[PDB]
């Protein structure tokens, strides 16, 4: 069509002479070609002209014959330009001829010619480039047993020079594009058909020993995992188009062993599963439970037992036993604050999972990644809980590896727990509350919240959270009806701060709200919580009421801290007579009608007193849970002024407000502490 040009058109290109184009395509790149890749009318008749696309597979083979170490002779853009057509003609009926395996025989000649090249090696930029365009076209195109073997020399030059070629980009992804090129092309081929009846079935044996050796190089670093873990995936791939089947599956299982619970021990598991139909090369199923089993134990080596066993811990054998113990009291303070505000104690549902709360805490997080093959879960996080098995998944980490230490995050991560086992009935996230957006801020901002629980002083703010807050006041804090709406498509990395806030602000100065909203979420009552919601978001008061609470809680920040478990709890606190324990917690807290159960930890006892408190006259509910709080805490207070050194391991909870008959202030109370008396 066009006859007039340093970007080019189909149209100008479909009029040239075919030695022209050849000669222009050779020295341009394949970015300057407008619409390469694009089905036109212009591209539609440069490709299914037969001819052209014939003339340009020979400029190529004459490319391949003539390419110098500093020169690439166009190689590049010629594979694109071919490669663009074998993918239109894929796409597109009317260039259907392109997508014929017989016409994609024709680049063959110009892959040998590329490949008998003196200059086909691992090298320089251009050298390189040849060996990643010939793997790319090849992945378009077509292989057969002689290309595929003429790659063994490379293969041998990546593998005798690993430690210097395996880090490098250029060359490393050469070498991967070249082996995933190829066996995309025969697993394209070979797809629904007897494997047996491909041309390359057992031609191929030289190629497969090369990614043998690769596979089970054994002296691998962090930087060239990678290699061998291509060289056994590629080993199981092409291992199908081996005769012996068998010896195939013996060097699979010979890099589990040799690999064993590093990820290439994974891969071997994977490629004999899926390609070999977990069967061993002894003939007999292997099992892949007891692999996945046996990698546990090895990460998670070490059991420690709480409160009946009800509360496990696996952890990585370099995990302190003071951290575990730090956890278990931990969990009793975050416990605690929850059924303060909930006030509810007893588990919504009878039988589920989370009846055992178990805890599986990796060495690091290089080792918490096998947390996704042993377990199934994700590990782009920094822990998860998983509700329907009642098992939260973390690791051991430094300051440098997180901003959180461990039990920041579990007393986050613990909230989760406590609100899907009493406090949001039905399966978590699958009920009413989650048809539409309603407890995205909630779920996430009160675990922030709660994590900042304490012993004797309810919940405070966490430094590191109020650090998160000083950031641009500009235009950027979220107004409150921008908070409780926003779900996972409006918002930014502040969401869940500006949710905690919104958290924090409704605990500090406006409890009977917060109140109101756990009673609703707990009663299973949506118009009641989206009332609240709507109510909150349509006055612009408690929208300024909550911008000011942001404000004072960034200026808190200088002075904050981060509520952790006290020493005290670790102390050796020697032996007190039980009776006289729960008398004077009894006496000193007014309780009615108490019972106690003793539980057996790894490293201590604890015990659970429940009793009724009956006060005086009510003030109102939201100011009975202000006194009651303060009469609470107050008295876990004087209890530690006492000799024994146990009554600093206390933590209390009242639940279940109401009133009596004569309208005294009523609760059940709760308290959980050490137990040094047999
Ligand atoms: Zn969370």
């Amino acid at each position: 069509n066009l006859y007039f040009q340093t970007m080019y058109d189909f149209e100008y290109l479909n009029g040239l002479s075919y030695t022209e184009l050849t000669n222009l395509i050779k020295n341009i790149k394949w970015n300057q070609i407008n619409g390469l890749f694009n089905y036109s009318t212009g591209s539609q008749k440069f490709f299914g002209d037969k001819n052209r696309v014939q003339a340009i597979i020979n400029a190529l083979q004459e490319s391949g014959r003539t390419y110098t170490a500093n020169d690439m002779k166009g190689i590049e853009t010629f594979t694109e330009v071919l490669r663009a057509g074998f993918y239109l003609g894929y796409y597109n009926d009317g260039l259907s001829y392109l997508n014929d395996r017989n016409f994609q025989d024709k680049c063959i000649p110009a892959m040998i010619a590329i490949q008998k090249n003196p200059n086909f090696k691992l090298g320089t930029a251009v050298q390189d480039e040849v060996i990643t365009s010939l793997g790319k076209l090849i992945g378009n195109a077509s292989a057969n047993a002689e290309v595929v073997n003429n790659c063994v020399p490379v293969l041998k030059q990546f593998r005798e020079n690993l430690n210097q070629y395996a880090p490098d980009y250029v060359k490393g992804t050469a070498v991967n594009e070249l082996i995933k090129g190829i066996e995309f092309d025969f697993s394209g081929a070979a797809y629904e058909k007897d494997v047996k009846t491909m041309p390359w079935y057992g031609k191929i044996d030289p190629f497969i020993n090369e990614l043998k050796a690769l596979g089970l190089y054994g002296n691998i670093t962090s930087a060239t995992e990678w290699a061998s873990d291509v060289g056994i995936y590629y080993l199981s791939k092409f291992g199908l188009y081996s005769t012996n089947r068998n010896d195939i599956v013996q060097s699979l299982e010979k890099a589990v062993d040799m690999y064993k619970y590093g990820k290439i021990a994974f891969v071997a598991m994977e490629r004999i599963t899926w390609d070999y139909d977990g069967i061993g090369s002894n003939g007999k199923k292997v099992d892949h439970d007891k692999f996945l089993d046996d990698a546990e134990k090895h990460y998670l080596p070490k059991t420690y037992t709480f409160d009946n066993g009800t509360f496990i811990i696996r952890a990585g054998d370099k995990v302190s036993e003071e951290k575990i113990k730090r956890l278990y009291w931990a969990s009793r303070e975050v416990k605690s604050q929850f059924h303060r505000v909930v006030g509810n104690d007893k588990a919504l549902e009878v039988g589920n999972a989370d009846d055992v709360l178990t805890m599986k805490i990796f060495n690091s997080p290089e080792e918490y990644k096998f947390n996704t093959n042993i377990n199934g879960v994700s590990t782009d996080n920094g822990g998860l809980y998983i509700e329907p098995r009642g098992t939260f998944y973390t690791y051991e980490r430094t300051p440098q590896q997180s901003i959180f230490s461990l039990e920041e995050l579990f007393r986050h991560e613990y909230t989760h727990y406590l609100q899907a086992r009493y406090l949001v009935d039905g399966l978590w996230g699958q009920g009413p509350f989650y048809e539409k957006n309603r407890l995205t801020w909630f779920d996430e901002g009160t675990a922030e919240f709660f994590a900042g629980s304490t012993r004797t002083s309810g919940v405070l703010p966490r430094k590191l959270i109020l650090g998160y807050l000083a950031k641009d006041k500009v235009d950027h804090r979220y107004s409150l009806k921008k908070t409780l709406n926003s779900g996972y498509d409006d918002s930014d990395w502040m969401f869940y701060n500006y949710g905690f806030a919104v958290a924090h602000y409704l605990y500090e100065k406006d409890m009977p709200t917060f109140i109101k909203m756990n009673k609703a979420i707990l009663n299973t009552d949506v118009k009641s919580y989206d009332e609240i919601i709507k109510k909150l978001s349509d006055d612009a008061n408690k929208n300024t009421e909550y911008q000011n609470h942001i404000q004072e809680l960034v200026d808190k920040y200088q002075g904050a801290g981060i509520p952790l478990v006290s020493d005290d709890y670790l102390k050796d606190h020697g032996y007190k007579k039980a009776s006289e324990v729960y008398s004077e917690i009894s006496k000193a807290a007014s309780l009615t009608n108490t019972s106690v159960t003793a539980e057996k930890s790894q490293y201590f006892n604890t015990f659970t007193l429940r009793g009724t408190y009956t006060g005086e006259t009510s003030k109102g509910e939201f100011k009975d849970w202000d006194e009651m709080s303060k009469k609470l805490d107050g008295t876990l207070e004087s209890l530690a002024k006492n000799s024994w050194s146990g009554y600093k391991t206390l933590t209390a909870y009242f639940t279940n407000y109401r009133v009596t008959s004569d309208n005294k202030v009523q609760y059940d109370v709760v308290f959980h502490g050490v137990l040094t008396d047999n």
